[PDB]
C-alpha cells in the first residue's frame, strides 16, 4: 500500500570518502579530553603538546572504533605546531563567543587541493589554503556555517608531529564511529544554498520548532543534518551560543546497551547525563511499531535504558541523547545503532523524526 | 643532643580560623569540576550557574570532609551572580594569560569586614571591598601574588545564592580531608614575605633544590602559607614562572585519614579520567626507611608507601607521609600534594614540617650505582 521513492543524484563535485575526525576547541584540552574519556570510552592515543616539542597548543587525540575525537587547546604566546590552521587570535576568540565547541568538521577525501579549489570555486567561503605536512598528509578547510570549518584531509598511503600513546583492559564502550555531525543556523534556506553549492552533497529524504534538511555525499556515509527554529530549543542554541554552529554529533555503536550501560553508570563520577526518560506507555507502544524488530528482551533492554526506536521506509533506528557537555546549553551528544539495510547503508532508519509525535502521543496516553 | 627551638610571636593583626574554599578559574567549568570529581573522591554538593539563575558565571562547588573547590567560568556577557568579585573580562584575562589554576585562597575569620581594613592599612593591595551576601555572610579580596587572592569568609552564626545538589547512594569518597597549606611561587621571595606578613601578622613558620622557601602561618599555625622562589645555575620555580606568567598558586596539600585508601582510589583512575603521579622513587629509598621511619611505620606500612609511590619525612614533632601529582591542566603549572600527617597528638599544624628533607633522601636514594 504504502511506498517511499529517494532520489540521489550523486552530484559530490569532488570525491569524499568516510568523517575523518572532529576538533573541538576548548580552553583546557587537558580536562575536557580526560573528562570524555572516561564518559564515553574512548583511549587516549595520539598527543602533540609540549613534551613532544609543541610549544603552540595541546592537541590530544580520543580514539574509539574509526571515531577520533581530538581536543585542542592554545598555550601562551610568549612561548613547532602540528596543526596548520592554529591561531591564538582565533581560538581565543572561539572559544570566548562559543564556549566548548566543535571547531571543524573534518572528512577524508581523495585529494585535499583539488576539493579544496573546486568547493571555492562553487561558492565556498576559505578558512585554510591546502598545505601538505610532511609530504604526507593535505589539510584545507572552508567556512561551513558560523566559526565552524569543514576540514579536508587527504593522503598518500594520526597526524604528521603527533607521538602515539598505548597504556591504559583499556577504555572501550562500544562506539565504533561518526554516524552524523549537526549545526544549527538562523535559516535553513541560504544554508543548504551555500552548503550544498559548493559540495554537490544531495538532499537525504525523511519519512514542532524546527526545521530540517539533510545533506549527503554520494554514499551517504557523510551526513550532515542542519536545522532552522521555528521556545524553540534551536532558538535557544543559537542565542548562548552566539551564532550558527554545531549542535550535536552521533555517535554509531555496535551495541547501544553496552555502551549506554557503561554510559549511565558512569554519569554522576564523571560522565555524561541524559535526558529524562519516555513515560512507560512509550515502551508499551513498541510491540505495535518494531516488534518485528526488536524481540521483548531488548524492549525491556530499551525501557531500562530511556532508548528511543524509530524506523522508516529501509530500516530501525535505535538512540538516545545526553545533556548539554560544558557549561552552555549548546552541544549534546547522540548515541545510535542502525538496524536493517545490511549489505549497512547510510541512514538506515533515518535520524528521529519520528519520535517527536510518538513521543508527544505516549506522554498523552498516561 | 639536639634540639630544634620554635618561636611563636601569635602576631595576627585580625583572628583567622581555618581554610574555607579553593576557587580555581576555568573556561569550562563542568569538565573540570567533573575531571576533578572522579580523580579526587569530592562530591558535587553545590551549584551556581543557568539551572539556578546564575547567567553571568556557573560555579560548581566539590567538597570532601571539609576541603571545598569551586570551579567558576565566565559565560557571554549577552545574557544573578552569587559571588560579587567576579568579573567576565578579569576571567577571560586570567584563563588567556595563565591558564586553569587558582584564583582564590579562602580563609574563615572572625569579621571579614575587619580583616580588609587591617590588611588595606598594612600594605596589602584591594582586590574586592568587602559585600555582605542576603545580610548573612561577609566576603573581602586582597591582593596576595600575581592574580591570586586572599579571600575572607565570615559568618554572622555553600554561599547565598547556590542551590545544594540530589543524590548517588553513597558518593565519591577516598578520604580526603582538608587542604593542609597553599604553596605561591614568587620571582623574589623577600618582597613576597614581605607583603604578605606585613599585612597579615603570620609568622615565620620554622623548618627543619633549585629554590627557597618560607612558610607563613596564622596564630594557630592551621593556615599554611609557604612561598618559594627560583635559584638560577633548571629551577622548576622558573619553569612555572614562565609557563604561568608571573607568580601564582603552586600546590595544594590535601590532607588525608588514610594516605593509602587516598592513593589506592587515586591511582586506580590516573588512566581513566583521573590524575598522575611523578614516578615513583627507587627501591633503596624505601629500604632506607625503615631506619629513620621504622619508629613511627611499621614494615607492612613501610611496603604500602613502596607499592604506592609514597614519600616518608620527619621534623622534630612528627612524621610526614607525601605523594605528589602531574600538573592539572594543559600548563605545566599547579599540582596536587596528598599528605597525611603522624603525631603531635594532643594534631598540629606543621606536624612533621612540609618535605624539605626529601630533596637530599631522594637524592641520597637515587644513587643506586
Ligand atoms: C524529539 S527527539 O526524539 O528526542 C529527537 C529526535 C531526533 C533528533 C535528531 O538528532 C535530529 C537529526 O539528527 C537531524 C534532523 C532533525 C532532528 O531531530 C533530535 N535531536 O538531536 O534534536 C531529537
Ligand atoms: C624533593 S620532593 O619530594 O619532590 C618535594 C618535597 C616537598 C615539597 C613541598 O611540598 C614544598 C613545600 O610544601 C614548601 C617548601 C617548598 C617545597 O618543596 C615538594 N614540592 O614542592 O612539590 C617536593
Ligand atoms: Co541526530
Ligand atoms: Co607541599
Amino acid at each position: 500500500f504504502s511506498k517511499f521513492v529517494r532520489k540521489n543524484p550523486k552530484s559530490d563535485k569532488f570525491k569524499v570518502k568516510r568523517f575523518h575526525h572532529i576538533e573541538f576547541w576548548c580552553g583546557d584540552a587537558t580536562n575536557v579530553a580526560r573528562r570524555f574519556s572516561w564518559g564515553l570510552g574512548m583511549r587516549f592515543s595520539a598527543k602533540s603538546d609540549l613534551s613532544t616539542g609543541n610549544m603552540v597548543h595541546a592537541s590530544y587525540l580520543l580514539t574509539s572504533g574509526d571515531l577520533r575525537f581530538l581536543f585542542t587547546a592554545p598555550y601562551s604566546p610568549s612561548l613547532t605546531a602540528s596543526i596548520p590552521s592554529f591561531d591564538h587570535g582565533s581560538c581565543r576568540s572561539f572559544f570566548s563567543s562559543h564556549g566548548l565547541g566543535v571547531r571543524a568538521v573534518a572528512i577524508e577525501v581523495e585529494d585535499a587541493e583539488s576539493a579544496f579549489s573546486i568547493s571555492v570555486a562553487n561558492g565556498a567561503i576559505p578558512s585554510s589554503p591546502p598545505i601538505v605536512l610532511n609530504e604526507a598528509v593535505t589539510i584545507a578547510e572552508v567556512k561551513l556555517y558560523g566559526d565552524v570549518v569543514l576540514r579536508y584531509v587527504s593522503y598518500k598511503a594520526f597526524l604528521p608531529g603527533f607521538e602515539r600513546v598505548e597504556d591504559a583492559f583499556p577504555l572501550d564502550y562500544g562506539i565504533r564511529r561518526l554516524d552524523h555531525a549537526v549545526g544549527n543556523v538562523p535559516e535553513l534556506g541560504p544554508a543548504l544554498t551555500y552548503v550544498a553549492g559548493f559540495t554537490g552533497f544531495h538532499q537525504f529524504a525523511e519519512f514542532s520548532g524546527l526545521n530540517s534538511a539533510v545533506l549527503a555525499s554520494n554514499d551517504e556515509m557523510v551526513l550532515l543534518p542542519i536545522n532552522e527554529p521555528v521556545k524553540s530549543q534551536i532558538q535557544t542554541y543559537l542565542e548562548h551560543n552566539e551564532g550558527a554552529g554545531l549542535q550535536h554529533l552521533a555517535l554509531m555503536s555496535e551495541d547501544i546497551f553496552r555502551t549506554l550501560r557503561e554510559m549511565r553508570k558512569r554519569s554522576s563520577i564523571g560522565g555524561f547525563d541524559f535526558m529524562p526518560s519516555p513515560p512507560p506507555t512509550y515502551y508499551q507502544n513498541l510491540k505495535k511499531r518494531v516488534g518485528d524488530v526488536l524481540s521483548d528482551d531488548q524492549i525491556k533492554e530499551c525501557e531500562e535504558l530511556g532508548i528511543l526506536v524509530d524506523r522508516d521506509d529501509q530500516g530501525t533506528l535505535l538512540q538516545i541523547f545526553t545533556k548539554p557537555l560544558g557549561d552552555r546549553p549548546t552541544i549534546f551528544i547522540e548515541i545510535i545503532q542502525r538496524v536493517g539495510c545490511m549489505m549497512q547503508s547510510g541512514g538506515c532508519g533515518g535520524f528521529g523524526k519520528g519520535n517527536f509525535s510518538e513521543l508527544f502521543k505516549s506522554i498523552e496516553e498516561y
